[PDB]
């Protein structure tokens, strides 16, 4: 049962969670609250290089999100069935999680900053993002961006068009096709669980959460 | 022969231009200069993501350094032999590049920050990561970091570990294994050659390089 430590919050640690639910893989939390805290576990030599996410599985300490996320992709079948397949659904994930930042560094501006950078959110995505799936999507009229099935690149975008979507909640408008898969991912079952109540998926960070990012960093 | 889109300099091309030297490929570029330049690539529908890097391979356009890299890497067993293996490389990429961005940074910052920064990628480097390799090596005793056979890892790692001394000139002094890694992988004969004259090995950012970037964005 894989374990992951983190601060009790989204940060990076969301996409993991959400590729574990999707996996429908049950795994367990143990939080940071504290520097120190946080001290032992490098003191106990856990943080190959220092930092979390750390996420104990098969007997590993995987750190890095994209390597871990790559792990678990192997582990089950979300990383496509061939060199190509591969390929693209590296470059789909490598892109979203570009625009996924935007969201991750979005608390820790000054509020001010906060307000242009929603903006900017939209922009990218209305111009830089949403356009290229649609386009896969509507050429091809699978279900999954890529190979018939779920892969990372799917979950991964999910993940990222909800959490847009909770600040700019009309996002999808004009991408029908976009919001015709979200809707659908979001009914598998694993999905529909995690996306459910009592499920270990976060909710947007708060002033808490921030506060004690700060401590223990 | 593959095809590089970006300005003449480093950037974030450079390990690119690497992990293909070292695999003993020849390439070419394709410079970028100016905004519009940048314009048609993009207007052609170039870029799947309107940015650079770009590679043109295997008649694919390639984007997101990391998507790249593992596609050579994978083109060409620098990736190692299994998951496990595969899972290290991984990991020790990411961490190195967290290390190399520092590097990739440095020339845009304010001249007075551009000196703080030295001394702490001196101490990142030193304390955070330096140390992990050099315990590797130790303890295995082989020329590589991972399954005794040049990875992508060792690459980075090499690239890297250059660069910073490119500014401390002795970071490596407490790494005894680090130099000796430093020393042998120097010597590999594609690598021996891109570190010799006439290589598509760029050099360190001038104050054009950064007008120019500055300009094209």
């Amino acid at each position: 049962r894989p374990k992951l430590h983190y601060p009790n919050g989204r940060g990076r640690m969301e996409s993991v969670r959400w590729v574990l639910a999707a996996a429908g893989v049950e795994f367990d939390e143990e939080f940071l609250e504290t520097k120190e805290q946080l001290y032992k576990l490098q003191d106990g030599n856990h943080l190959l290089f220092q930092q979390v996410p750390m996420v104990e599985i098969d007997g590993m300490k995987l750190v890095q999100t994209r390597s871990i996320l790559h792990y678990i992709a192997d582990k089950h079948n979300l990383f496509g069935k061939n060199l190509k397949e591969r390929t693209l659904i590296d470059m789909y994930v490598e892109g979203t999680l570009d625009l996924l930042e935007l969201l991750i560094m979005h608390p820790f501006l000054k509020p001010d900053d906060q307000q242009k950078e929603v903006v900017n959110m939209a922009q990218k995505a209305i111009i830089r993002y949403f356009p290229v799936f649609e386009k896969i999507l509507r050429g091809h009229g699978q279900s999954f961006l890529v190979g018939n099935q779920l892969s990372l690149a799917d979950v991964i975008l999910l993940q990222t068009i909800l959490a847009l979507e909770e600040k700019i909640p009309n996002i999808l408008s004009a991408f029908p096709f976009l919001q015709e898969y979200t809707v659908k991912l979001s009914n598998i079952p694993t999905i529909k669980r995690f996306l459910e109540p009592g499920s270990k998926k976060k909710p947007p960070p708060d002033e808490i959460y921030v506060r004690t990012v700060y401590n223990i960093f």
